[PDB]
């Protein structure tokens, strides 16, 4: 259950695998499969343009923004 | 030639071509290619959660932030 001001959240394994969300079952996987292939690419593009470590990432889109952090252990994805 | 402000600029085709650069090549074309795969993802990402259109992405790093857009053309790299 989510408060009021979020549109959506989903938090993954670093290996893709959803253990909890706010979206629809299908959609929650497949996005979940695609972050994390997202962070890889901007984990290594930040170790190749040399600029430290990846914060996080966000996604600007039609509907607004869409917040993407790694931890060690799981990534947190949330629509806002 | 890069103004007062910006910490580097890569200009890159659709297809991870770099034209244009204020960085060394090899991190250029390093960077340009897993950009590219970076867009890719999250192009995928905005679609599989029926987020509309990707408007732009923004990495944020230890350094400060790495803003990506892909129009049909060419893909913009600005860090700053």
């Amino acid at each position: 259950q989510r408060f009021e001001g979020v549109r959506g959240v989903i938090i993954t394994t670093t290996e893709g695998l959803p253990i909890s969300t706010t979206i629809d079952r299908e959609k929650t996987e497949k996005t979940a499969a695609l972050v994390t292939s997202l962070v890889g690419k901007a984990r290594s593009t930040v170790k190749e343009l040399e600029e430290g470590e990846l914060k996080f990432l966000t996604i600007n889109t039609s509907k607004g923004e869409v917040h993407v952090a790694q931890e060690e252990d799981y990534i947190l994805i949330v629509l806002k």
